[PDB]
């Protein structure tokens, strides 16, 4: 049945996403071993990541429902180990800037690892399969935060091992993957025709609108929260504080992951509700991150953030797997999550980019509040229309 798919393919995304050296990746590149410099980091070898997931990501909607979703999944798993490989013993920029490029190829690849399993199990598992996939991805997140938080605070590891460690584990997510099921099979603008009737479905375009727009804030949000943090109150402990707080953000949205695969409600009709329940309460959220000048008021925001968004992305997911009525699940999958990086590039070039606005970073949570509020109210007002 669905179990054992499942089984292997969130042990594939916990041991895949349980990565210690994610939460001191500036620290580690910016450091004594590494020996870069902030400059380079964030001009020279970070944009090299977005642009690779942009590059990357278009074969993975172009090609993932047709390889049959594993080799991606397979092709993620190996330039997990090819990422973190370059990145134990990888030297200047130069080498840096590969490692961003496979890391753009991991999260690309990411998309067809979310597909597969709504491509091998049957849709009345659609729901189940949506939660706990997600929530071990959150949870091997946290797992992490922790793994990392504990270590180098209780048992003086270095960052190097640290990504030692991260790559020890995406190692065995690599095997993991090796055991996945294998799905079973089935001019330009005839793609684009079939395109057409992918997105046709009922509800699809409207979850997928949200999914294009609302995951676009929440990278830019994730991006700069810590730099909200630290303006909110400069401390040098922070570091211990702001890395464990999203620890408890990450693993509130693992819960909010796990509430809809197991609490079983008719998302049918209360998809519409939930969504605009929960796009309110990114939205005020967001706005009592910045207009509240209490860092627990901030962290408390934070965290009601991502569980709520993580819970919405969770039915969007699985909203779009069960009316898709198209094996295409990668096509929509990957074409929202291009979409919603072309926004976030975009919205980063206006509103924090030095080339746009150049807000800071008071008001640019104002900015992603509004932005949230914009999204909220759009598919409030659509269900007024409706009803
Ligand atoms: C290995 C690796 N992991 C994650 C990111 C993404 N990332 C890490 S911190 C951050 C936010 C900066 O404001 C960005 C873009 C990357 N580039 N390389």
């Amino acid at each position: 049945s669905w179990i054992y798919p499942t089984v292997i393919l969130c042990l594939f995304g916990f041991f895949s996403m349980m990565r210690p050296s994610e939460p001191f990746l500036i620290p580690y590149l910016s450091g004594p071993d590494k020996n870069l410099t902030s400059a380079e980091i964030t001009n020279e070898i970070f944009p090299v990541w977005t642009y690779s997931y942009l590059v990357l990501l278009l074969p993975v909607f172009v090609l993932t429902d047709y390889v049959r979703y594993k080799p991606v999944i397979i092709l993620q798993g190996i330039s997990f180990i090819i990422t973190w490989l370059l990145l134990l013993f990888g030297q200047g920029v130069k080498t840096m800037q590969v490692v961003e490029f496979f890391y753009g190829m991991v999260t690309a690849a990411e998309v067809a690892y979310y597909a597969y399993i709504y491509s091998v199990v049957s849709p009345e598992h659609y729901q189940r399969v949506s939660g706990y996939c997600r929530s071990v991805t959150l949870a091997a997140y946290t797992a992490g935060s922790v793994l990392a938080q504990l270590l180098v605070s209780l048992a003086n590891m270095s960052y190097f091992y640290l990504n030692v460690i991260s790559l020890a584990s995406v190692s065995v997510a690599f095997l993991f993957s090796l055991f996945l099921p294998m799905p079973k099979k089935s001019v330009f603008v005839q793609w684009f025709q079939d395109l057409k009737e992918c997105y046709s479905s009922k509800r699809l375009f409207y979850w997928s609108l949200w999914w294009a727009f609302a995951t676009a804030g929440f990278n830019q949000v994730l991006n700069y929260v810590q730099i909200l943090w630290d303006y909110k109150a400069p401390s040098q402990d922070s570091s211990i504080y702001n890395g464990a707080v999203e620890a408890i953000a990450t693993f509130g949205g693992a819960v909010a992951a796990f509430a809809v695969g197991y609490v079983k409600v008719n998302w049918d009709l209360l998809g519409e509700l939930a969504l605009v329940v929960f796009s309110v309460v990114n939205a005020g959220s967001l706005f009592l991150m910045h207009y509240t000048a209490n860092i627990w008021a901030c962290y408390a925001g934070y965290l009601i953030f991502k569980s709520s968004y993580m819970l919405l992305i969770t039915i969007a997911v699985f909203q779009i797997a069960v009316n898709l009525n198209v094996e295409r699940y990668a096509l929509v999958f990957g074409i929202n999550t291009f979409i919603a990086l072309v926004i976030q590039t975009i919205m980063t070039v206006i509103v924090v980019d030095q080339r746009g606005l150049n807000l800071p970073v008071s008001i640019q949570f104002l900015v992603y509040g509004s932005y949230f509020a914009v999204i909220a109210g759009i598919f409030l007002m659509r269900s007024m229309y409706i009803t």
